[PDB]
């Protein structure tokens, strides 16, 4: 059931093609940047030099949020689900910054929102690690500012590029329950931050979030590359567990996102023996997996190497769905702007009554 | 489009009938209690004496939440929308208390949730008023515990009864965007508190929340009963403004809830000259309104006198939708339990691509 039209994202699952706004994902990753893709999704084209300068200034000025928002993150239990911590922070952002829908300013509000997602996700990691807070600051890119804030160290250029690619790769895809919850909430003209709140509330559910985690947890369980064949023979072949990070409801080929996350995984994993080990296990499972499942059109999906990237960057496994959400704030905001501006109606379905027929209240003594 | 089946609520809009679980609303209000209606909605029948005792103990033990939840409420700007403050508090409750879906414990989790809604709404009012926090404590009823916590004074029996009625009256009705957002979020097996978060995010939008406020604001604008005819002749007849709190998409008669909110309004308004004045204005507008619109099947709706009740109890106008939400946590939770247990599937609709055809990334110099 088509819930809306979109100009945002095109997917050809037979051919393994994904495009944003007519541009193929690989072309966007190699030759653009998350900032540029932000402009594409909100404004419908890649930006000129001047338009990009202005968008970058708008991002920069938005990073800072009130200290109350950070305090909230840091007052939650440190073992709380990171997506829930985001949910809470975005609720507070909605209460502080939420504005009515307005064509002249919707995209500007979305841009500020994406900046603030960066601040939120960095501080969720830092709260859960017991580190001091850090607010992103201007740098040569959104991906670098995010990494600097997350880790308190200047990242290398190859780390910057891999984060930038990950931001683009997960920006938008299909209409999952998170995007649906955002749409419902936008149907009442609740503010864009509250549309994201709803999306996160849905994301927290284990039938939606947790895919990049469950994939990478295979690798962790294997532990060492020379144990992969055994774990595969035991867990997948003999015990017919699903191989996580394989298979897709739309793609009948390699997910075009998978190949890309892999390329960046290979580059940034080689520095650290730990990240390299998991990259090496994942590569071996990829082979055993395609040898076993490829003839069935079951290939790596976007979630198979994304953990390997995030892990190589220095992110714990508990951050993986939050890092997905950081990226997907772009598609969430762009979908709700399209929906409100072009296709609005209040979402109010019906429930069919199948319950009891008329009966009278009996006094409680008689029950 | 029927999104689900339900055994919860029956509505006959031609005949002005509303029933929960086969019991007519008026019969439930006169002869039961919110606690009993909680049991009805979660378990499918009015409770015996023992079942009611156990439910009351479960409510009592749940009121207390961690101090971090109260601190969050109190760290938001005091002029923040009360429904947003609830959204934030419930996000924090989700992070602290959220559990997976489980048939043996779903209803117990819902009961604890409704108790905690009481704590949240009392402290939202108290934060916005600049008063010290108060946690509900056991008393002879949920309605009284809520009022004691909100106002730091023992309420009269007639005040208790009016609050109890209001809790029942707004418990469940149709499948508005708030209930829809809850359902979407439950589709991923996000926890029940996060299902409520989503519902609140949708409620915050002005096409959903704010109805009891906008109705009562008429009365405030009129100011004095002897000005009602004038305001009516000017604003409704000459300026064809909608009369708020009149009209309904389903009822072609008096909303069965309207008559009931009116009865309790009359009783508790008479004590205070201010509340009495607004009751007297509302009664006069009711008359002018039915004289003008009744032949068109446009009659008072549930939102016309509910503000008069809440105001008479001592609640500011900015609390009215939050007091609706307090009540509606019951229908929200009961709908999502029905949906998950009996009718589950992941909610994943589609978007039709109507955007640009294939194009190549141009270098930014060429843009």
């Amino acid at each position: 059931v088509f819930i809306k039209t979109t100009s945002l994202t095109y997917i050809d699952g037979e051919n393994g093609i994904l495009r944003y706004g007519g541009y193929d994902i690989e072309d966007l990753v190699e030759h653009t940047s998350f900032e540029e893709v932000v402009h594409l999704m909100l404004y419908g084209d890649l930006p000129t030099k001047l338009q990009l300068q202005r968008l970058k200034s708008a991002l920069d000025e938005a990073y800072e949020v009130p200290q109350q928002v950070i305090d909230m993150i840091y007052s939650l239990p440190r073992d709380s689900d990171a997506v829930g911590m985001m949910e809470t922070a975005f609720s507070a952002l909605s209460s502080i910054y939420g504005m009515p829908w307005n064509k002249a300013t919707n995209r500007d509000n979305a841009v500020k929102l994406v900046a603030r997602a960066s601040t939120v996700v960095a501080n969720v990691l830092r709260a859960k690690e017991g580190k001091k807070p850090a607010i992103p600051e201007p740098s040569e890119s959104f991906a670098k500012s995010f990494l600097k804030a997350s880790f308190s160290r200047t990242p290398t250029e190859e780390e910057v590029k891999a984060m930038d690619a990950a931001l683009i790769l997960y920006a938008d895809h299909e209409v999952p329950a998170s995007t649906t919850a955002a749409l419902v909430t936008s149907s009442t003209l609740s503010d864009i931050y509250s549309c994201v709140v709803a999306a996160l509330a849905a994301l927290k559910g284990p039938l939606h979030g947790g895919a990049a985690e469950e994939a990478f947890k295979q690798f962790v369980e294997i532990g060492e590359p020379d144990m992969t064949e055994s774990w595969f023979k035991r867990k997948i072949i003999e015990g017919k567990s699903r191989l996580m990070g394989f298979g897709h409801r739309v793609y009948k080929t390699y997910d075009p996102r998978a190949k890309i996350f892999k390329k960046y995984a290979k580059v940034i994993s080689e520095r650290n023996s730990d990240a390299r080990k998991y990259f090496e296990i994942a590569q071996k499972l990829e082979e055993l997996g395609v040898e076993t499942f490829g003839a069935k059109h079951i290939y790596p999906n976007t979630d198979f190497y994304s953990g390997v990237v995030f892990y190589a960057l220095g992110f714990p496994v508990y951050m993986f769905t939050s890092l997905f959400a950081l990226s997907r704030t772009l598609g969430w905001t762009a979908h709700v702007i399209e929906y409100v501006e072009d296709q609005h109606r209040l979402i109010r379905p019906r429930a069919l009554y199948v319950g009891p027929l008329k009966r009278d209240v009996v006094p409680i003594e008689l029950r």
